[PDB]
């Protein structure tokens, strides 16, 4: 499950 990161470019790509 990927966390709902609202407008932050670095936090979205690190999802495993």
């Amino acid at each position: 499950p990927c966390s709902i990161c609202s407008n932050n470019p670095t936090c979205w790509a690190i999802c495993k």
